[PDB]
């Protein structure tokens, strides 16, 4: 028996799905074809329109030899074609490499390298700055031309990979995260199911594709037909100017760290939900923002278990904490010796759940080192731990705190 010691979220088996990335995305172009997926400036684009053009893109990534299981690299500026690009990676089955718009070419040639890739789409423009790379390079415009034959197009299984994040800006060894296809539709699911973005929000899309959160901003919309408002780079770093765009747009979703919601300079009443990731939110600020039209959240979690791990509603005058693990999410505490601590003792936070990453791309030794078997899984689903690195204690609560480093 004894709970106490293990912290649970919701259960949910319906969020785990024989599906891959491409069949939810699929789903939503099918049934909502003509609403609007993508606006950047002046430009839109709908779900059907951007679900053709993307497959034409994937047929000619699979004439060019990318298959399910295949890496592809991904570096456009922040705008349409990147997200087009993104999902032409994901249609064809393959699974992208995402990189930021400031990362160095010699970054990108290393993490190529290490993650075996077989190539990368950018841009005519950015194609240049890219000789050092000796892996094939794609142009978006060389991938978008008419199609002389339909190019059928072998479909990905869950067990495979859906993107691969190597840090953005690490200038140390580099470190391929592999999340799963099953990881990353799971996630989605059980994220969503208490965020709640409908179809009918306007979603601001202000991260760059290779952090976590851009997931939270694009796919979460994905999932249920929401627009997505895609930020030029120029706004990105205008905190002020933002503010005033959220509410001139309508938006009604907004994915950002708490230093930049702190910097707004005044109240965006017609914002539905906020979600705050990244560090945990001062409590300043939620007295500021926590305000009763505003759904205001705080999701936490390590990138080798799918974007987010755990959230929890921010509410005036309550003491943030990082909330409960989301649905069919799990999370414990060991020591030194990976032995399960009772309840109020301070250890290494664990993860377990669908959404524990595959590993390590191609670094058995580390992988083995921080994704350990879970010698109390009650679940085919739970026999993952990933050993976060940082200390906690479950507290007389139920609640989990985090106490730094270990
Ligand atoms: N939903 C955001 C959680 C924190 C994020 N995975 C990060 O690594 O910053």
């Amino acid at each position: 028996t004894n709970t106490k010691n293990v912290i649970r979220g919701k259960y949910h088996p319906e969020f785990l799905q024989n599906e891959v990335l491409a069949d939810i995305f699929a789903h939503t172009a099918q049934t909502l074809p003509d609403k609007t997926a993508l606006i950047e400036a002046d430009k839109t684009l709908s779900y059907g329109e951007l679900y053709q053009q993307a497959l034409i893109m994937a047929q000619h990534l699979a004439l060019k030899g990318v298959k399910p299981g295949h890496i592809v690299g991904l570096w456009l500026p922040r705008g349409i074609e990147l997200l087009k690009a993104q999902l032409a990676i994901c249609l064809s089955g393959a699974a992208w490499l995402p990189f930021d718009m400031d990362t160095p070419a010699d970054r990108i040639a290393v993490c190529l390298e290490d993650a075996e890739a077989v190539g990368m789409i950018t841009t005519d423009e950015w194609y240049e700055h890219l000789a050092e790379v000796p892996q094939t390079k794609w142009t978006n415009t060389e991938l978008q031309k008419p199609l002389s034959e339909s190019v059928s197009l072998a479909k990905t299984t869950p067990d495979q990979p859906a993107y691969i994040i190597y840090t953005s800006g690490s200038t140390g060894k580099p470190k391929g995260i592999v999340i799963t296809q099953k990881n990353i539709c799971h996630f989605l699911r059980s994220e969503n199911s208490i965020l709640g973005i409908q179809e009918q929000d306007k979603v601001y899309q202000g991260f760059s594709v290779a952090f976590d959160m851009s997931f939270e901003e694009i796919w979460l919309s994905y999932l249920v037909g929401a627009t997505l408002w895609i930020a030029p780079k120029s706004l990105v770093s205008d905190p002020e100017r933002l503010c005033q765009t959220l509410k001139q747009e309508q938006i009604t979703v907004l994915h950002a760290v708490p230093t930049l919601l702190a910097l707004f300079p005044e109240d965006v009443p017609n914002l539905r939900i906020i979600n705050l990731g990244g560090e945990m939110c001062p409590d300043s600020l939620v007295d500021r923002w926590a305000l009763p039209h505003h759904q205001m959240f705080n999701t936490y979690g390590p990138t080798e278990t799918t974007v987010s791990a755990s959230l929890e509603l921010l509410e005036r005058g309550k003491p943030v904490t990082i909330g409960k693990p989301l649905p069919n999410y799990g999370m414990l505490v060991i020591n030194s010796e990976r032995e399960l601590l009772e309840q109020g003792e301070t250890g290494e936070l664990c993860i377990f759940g669908p959404s524990v990453a595959q590993g390590y791309l191609g670094r058995p030794d580390l992988t083995a080192d921080k994704f350990i078997e879970n010698p109390w899984a009650m679940s085919v689903e739970e026999e993952l731990l990933y050993r976060t690195g940082d200390l906690a204690k479950i507290d007389e609560f139920g609640q989990v705190h985090c106490l730094g480093r270990a």
